[PDB]
């Protein structure tokens, strides 16, 4: 018994043995002497890869003949990390190809380290997206990822002198075994131009033509042979025009221009939260929308429909076979595009048009936070999309003449619900397009949607309640358990059984075991293993030591300012003053692991990262503290790192301010895998504290009431200052160059900062947050006792599963019911 | 017996449906419903290609153990046209193929009609390159084809108006199932930078690196087991200063600037015998000549050295295991590159690295016109490339001092054999450094090396005589016969057997059959039957009709003044004249197809394929002509078209002025094909007449004396104007707008220039040329005489073998020796 990773059973681990060598030979063309670990990791990427192509097909053929509503989610980012060991857990086939390659003498381990990352994604947006592909496919829904398959993805950080520098993240230097390019259906995208009032229709005229080239990916679902499809597209450029369009430039010229075209797919936008109105970006977001667009209609055209129905192309039941879920307002675009197709190429009347979009439409609001918000200046979508500015206008005039009626003589009103905002440069709010052109708007986290139905969309909520609505986010079960954490799936296993997987509510079963003795132990143990082999994996893969008889305390999430990592810094810096003013009192041992990645152009998240790698020179050179403390900066935060980290965690840090994380998902990650949250009343915290209950949980700080007092009042620092001598002491000792000798200056900005324009409030929870972190402490001196907590949260950890929020979307949203009906086999077939 | 494409086997018909089947489903991931001719066209490439895996896995793993003296041909051009016949004529698969997919039910010719064309070569030259590859591997020669992957190979041709459109030509947008990318093989590259001179060495310093990154395509000879390989190189930035060279641009800037490393094998510079001094080309140039360099030193580093042999890394044997071919100057870079390396890096003497070099390099001159020539600005290999023109210099320096005492005195030899050109600026002779650092040079047909000893390399033979030779070009029988041909291979090998494919000197036994009664309708019968085909080709692909009963007199190659498309064009008017003249006197008939590109920037050229389509709107549609006389241009001329046309000609044009084509090709594919010959003592013409015998062919015009004889006198033109009435007649047809209406001036750049600055002299050889086109007519009048001279060229053709030619490069140039040896088998195999 390894864990429940499948039977090795014996017709198949000699099918994988034998298809391995098919591929090393055939597709890799090496022999076993000069064949590499990397060679290796192929030939099982592609034995993998032929299980699924059969299910694809007949999945992909399935839904052709039996034509379900169809679930299209747009997203610019897809966060898929490696895809090896979750195509395995899902078909059932990691122990067979455990035994197989241990056979074949490798180590699949090993090999699996060798998968680089699909990073096509920034955080936290990006991880749900991937997230909820896992669980519509788990689901059996007709479900469609569409993105951009862009080549360079979220750069590669490395600390140079303490420094985040950013290189190229060449993800597929080496090939990606996964993907199906599919040049075959490749569609035009147009760009400028101009537009024609002709008679009978605006024309959109003059146009840049750019290809967009699909590469399809499978999803398989858990065990049940429904395998979905990512497409993602590529920028490339005509042959004609980029090169005919002629009277000289120059021949070599023309082809070496056309990428220019092929720009548009080159690089993700690395922004988490935080909006740059760059020309690119909005090329980026009109090629996706414009492309998925044609792909969707045309499925539609086929359907039923394109063979007979009522004959004619009525596009009324076009909301009765089409969803599109709009991930945050970036593919936003969709709905003036699908306006102008419907009214400009297929000639319906404005107001059936209207009626129609809206069906079909829906978008999920990711954060309240106003730089983050997408407002593109006029004279750029003036020149880039003509037509769609002119759809923009008339929705606009329309829905504002809707308000008028509705809330007459309020003149305010009509100018804060604008579509379009005057101002400096005028610009159109993304946000806004999205509420009036879909028919249901939700919110990530219980708390967030109510503050958008209380603050930033108030206006829209009185106008049209019935739409807002509330999906509470969640995490997959199998690459989130199951796949970094087979020791904690295995004993629970062997109390409550496997149908946890696709039902994580059957995790309160095992609230009956808190009490057992084995139970405590084991759980306990397998913490104890996975601290272990993360301990080790940091000396392996990069370094210089530490303790796994520690608390493990990590925070690791994008950099931002309220995401606050400076409130753990100061925390870190108090633990440190104390032990070095009272060096022979014992302290429970902490290693501190704080990782993320600072977007290339946020100086402050850059200076927060150097100031954590200073503090850690310190901290960890200091004799009189020895292992009691370590402060370590977790470089290169991604997806596989997570899946690493996560399992050793002790303590959870989700210390943002409260009211400005819409939900995040890497607290529920955390509250699976056997780790106590400290955190503040914000996003999902609430939900996860509301169900593991209060006393499982450690909350400290102001809530969203006291932000708001204090704002009322005035947020003064100084105040904080003035009356917290251990406060005090620390601003001065970077003020000093404590932390930064040879530089003393060094830190004057974060100073200065938090001193007078702290956004996020840092000083406000302090008090409460050090004294929260006194009672962690507290009870992880008490390891049965800290043991059985941790048995609460797992075991209430189940609401927090995609598959949750995947069937709650599936039905107030879709309109469409989940099935986990296993599809009818692979079983070959030729037809 | 459908021709002896080999045997159509029963195990064997079975075995590759079923590997048809597997990759249409496992490896294009499509099912019968939906796979159109293209998916059809890549499982049936995927599953040849999985016959020659075995084979280059086994040939490659056997040089490594035996260890023979190695051949690298470097050359920035490979013109190899389609792979999937020629691959299936190679491993004796073709009948096979032809049954398998024809009980698939599928026809095997629509679908190698999908293939796209690999165009990485302009014409001449890069044809050669392709021809060699094929015999150095039928003949079991450890041979490396070296060169650039480009991306976009020659421009694809479209007419316009009558005008040449050029566009690009995307070869790699489906896929090419030929080549394995390695990039676990990368190397380093290195421009621009700065040389230290540091105590024991000159150092090149601050340079910006590009990465070479492997792609191999296998080279299988015919019907022996050997699969070789070309290794082609893609530029690739590296992922570091191409971003970490930091302090402000922008991260998306410099993500997107990748794309000027990668720029270095974006496309193949269009240009035929004409040097465009441009920065890119040398780029380009250094490129293939560093990177091949560092994978050709490796191999001779384990060789059995890298074991033991001496032990001292004694760079003494290097030129006994290692022969490197130069491929026209284009890699000349590769003597002053293998001088750095030894001198600089593994820190050998001067002297002694010289002798090494000059050992291992071996120069192919391919023309006398001085604008082909390369002659680089000392201004730009200063910049880019600042130690090679240090070791230039210094191998300047030293040649000219053996000159100056062996020519003491002779100061304007000094001058003129100099590496560096004074004048205007300075320039470095690329030619002159190859024969400085080559111990053998040759020339590709017996007149062009007799004229590089008379005229332009005359100094440097009086100074070393033995390293001036011979190696007169052939073509490959396989694609140029057998494959192109196979009803013309069938009713030969149906008399005289097999054995001539690898053994074309046994076409001289169809000498015997030259009046055999059967043997002559065949061969009549054959070239009716092409005659039909391509006729057919032309109204599916491209048409308004031809009549397959005229004489099928074909041009094809690129333009060029010298190579005379307007003596041909001359030739045509009269014709039309003539019978505008005279009615309803009969004539032969003709279809004058003439078609090739001119390169984007070559005016003149572009004009002439102006004037050809203008005589071809007067000539086809005069109802006074009728079928009498029709003009066709032959669009985008290429390899997969020349296997079209080269069959169906009745007579081949070889018009060049005598003296300025150094070989030609073209000829030698025709001649095996049964066409006849019309053209000048010019280059192979010389001894392919020389093989059948001068009766047997239409020679005319000017010899290179008369032509000499003519340059001393003065060329002038109006001489020729104001004898020859005919002639006078067409110019001034030219010059009223008789052949262009609306725009009467069109042709005053032609006409300006035949009358003023003729370089090629059109006019002296007009009056012979049209005197032996009466000739051929009378002669095709009689078709048992023309089919029993058709069967003396045939039968006469087998020196022109490019076996023939590398079993004579191979003995006296390589100092290896040829092997029809079989190697042992495929057979499977997994060590
Ligand atoms: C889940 C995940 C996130 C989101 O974490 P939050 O705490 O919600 O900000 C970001 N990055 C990675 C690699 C993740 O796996
Ligand atoms: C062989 C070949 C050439 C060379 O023809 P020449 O008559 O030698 O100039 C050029 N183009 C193509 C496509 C060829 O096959
Ligand atoms: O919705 C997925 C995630 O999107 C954004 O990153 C929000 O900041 C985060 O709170 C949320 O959980
Ligand atoms: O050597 C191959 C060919 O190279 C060049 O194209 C020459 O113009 C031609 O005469 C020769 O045959």
């Amino acid at each position: 018994q390894i864990s429940v990773r499948g039977l090795a059973g014996v017709e198949n681990v000699t099918e994988l043995k034998k298809n391995f060598n098919r591929h090393l030979h055939f597709t890799l063309v090496k022999d076993r002497n000069v064949a590499t670990p990397r060679d290796y990791y192929f030939a099982l990427a592609h034995t993998v890869r032929d299980h699924l192509v059969g299910r694809w097909i007949r999945t992909q053929q399935h839904y052709y003949e039996k034509d379900p509503k169809r679930i299209y989610y747009l997203s610019l980012e897809f966060y898929m990390g490696r895809t090896l060991q979750n195509t395995m857990v899902n078909l059932a086939l990691e122990n067979a190809c455990d035994e197989a390659t241990y056979q074949l003498g490798l180590d699949m381990e090993e090999l699996e380290e060798i998968e680089e990352d699909a990073g096509l994604g920034n955080g936290g947006l990006g991880r749900l997206a991937a997230c909820f592909l896992d669980s519509m496919a788990t689901l059996g829904l007709a479900a469609y990822g569409y993105g951009i398959r862009y080549e360079f993805g979220i750069f590669n950080q490395k600390i140079c002198g303490g420094w985040q520098m950013e290189e190229a993240d060449d993800w597929l230097r080496y090939g990606n075994p996964w993907e199906k390019a599919r040049p075959e259906f490749t569609l035009p995208v147009h760009f400028y131009g101009r537009v024609e009032h002709t008679s009978q229709g605006a024309k959109w005229v003059d146009t840049q033509v750019v290809l967009a080239m699909p590469y399809d990916t499978p999803v398989p679902g858990y065990r049940n042979n429904v395998v979905n499809t990512m497409r993602l597209w590529s920028a490339k450029a005509p042959n004609d025009f980029n090169l005919k369009d002629f009277n000289v430039g120059g021949y070599i010229q023309a082809v070496l221009d056309r990428n220019l075209a092929e720009n548009i797919s080159r690089v993700l936008y690395p922004n988490d939260n935080f909006f740059e109105g760059k020309e690119l970006r909005l090329k980026q977001e009109y090629f996706v929308v414009a492309a998925t667009l044609q792909d969707i209609i045309r499925r539609f055209k086929s359907s039923k429909f394109g063979c007979r129905d009522p004959v004619r192309t009525n596009f009324d039941a076009f909301p009765d076979k089409v969803a599109i879920q709009l991930n945050d307002t970036h593919p936003s675009l969709a709905i003036p595009e699908l306006m102008r197709v419907l009214v400009d190429l297929e000639r319906l009347d404005w107001d059936k048009a209207w009626e129609v979009t809206v069906k079909t439409c829906a978008y999920t609001n990711h954060t309240v936070i106003p730089e983050a918000l997408e407002r593109w200046p006029v004279h750029l979508l003036e020149t880039l999309l003509p037509r769609h500015l002119q759809i923009i206008y008339e929705i606009n005039q329309r829905f504002l003449n809707r308000v008028a009626a509705a809330f007459p003589g309020d003149v305010d009103r009509l100018r804060r619900m604008s579509l379009v905002e005057e101002g400096a440069v005028k610009r159109i709010n993304m946000a806004h397009l999205c509420i009036a052109g879909s028919h249901a708007v939700n919110g990530v986290a219980r708390i967030h949607s109510e503050i958008l139905k209380k603050t930033i969309f108030k206006d829209f909520y009185e106008l049209e309640p019935h739409k807002f609505q509330n999906k509470t986010n969640g995490i997959t079960p199998r690459r989130w358990l199951v796949l970094c954490n087979p020791g904690l799936a295995e004993i629970i296993a062997e109390r409550i059984g496997e149908e946890y997987i696709s039902d994580l509510d059957q995790l309160r079963k095992l609230l009956s075991y808190v009490d057992d003795e084995a139970f405590i132990r084991d759980v306990a143990k397998v913490k104890q293993e996975n601290k272990l082999k993360f301990a080790a994996y940091l000396e392996r893969e990069y370094k210089v030591h530490i303790n796994p008889n520690s608390l493990f305390d990590v925070q690791v999430k994008r950099i931002h300012e309220y995401k606050r990592q400076l409130l753990n810094c100061l925390h870190v810096i108090t633990l440190y003053n104390r032990i070095k003013k009272e060096p022979n009192k014992f302290v429970v041992p902490r290693t501190v692991m704080i990782g993320g990645k600072a977007a290339p152009g946020y100086h402050m998240a850059k200076m927060i990262i150097k100031l954590i790698t200073a503090i850690g020179d310190v901290v960890n050179h200091d004799p009189v503290v020895g292992d009691r403390l370590r402060v370590i900066f977790l470089e290169n935060y991604r997806v596989s790192l997570a899946e690493k980290v996560i399992p050793a965690a002790d303590l959870s840090e989700q210390i943002s301010t409260a009211g400005t994380e819409a939900s995040g998902t890497g607290n529920m990650k955390f509250m699976l895998n056997g780790a106590l949250t400290i955190g503040t009343m914000d996003g999902a915290n609430v939900e996860m504290a509301e169900e593991a209950g209060e006393e499982n949980f450690f909350i400290f700080g102001m809530r969203v009431e006291d932000v708001d007092r204090l704002d009322q009042r005035g947020y003064n620092a100084q105040e904080y200052y003035d009356r917290i001598p251990e406060l005090r002491q620390i601003i001065e000792q970077l003020s000093s160059g404590f932390f930064s000798p040879k530089q003393p200056d060094l830190f004057k900005d974060i100073v200065n900062m938090l001193m007078h324009h702290d956004r996020f409030k840092v000083f406000a929870d302090y008090e409460e947050y050090v004294k929260c972190q006194e009672r962690v402490s507290a009870l992880y001196k008490n390891p049965r006792e800290w043991t059985r907590m941790v048995i609460r949260n797992i075991a209430t950890s189940g609401k927090f599963s995609s598959d949750r929020t995947i069937a709650q979307y599936a039905r107030e949203i879709w309109g469409v019911e989940p099935s986990r009906q296993r599809l009818p086999a692979p079983d070959e077939k030729i037809p």
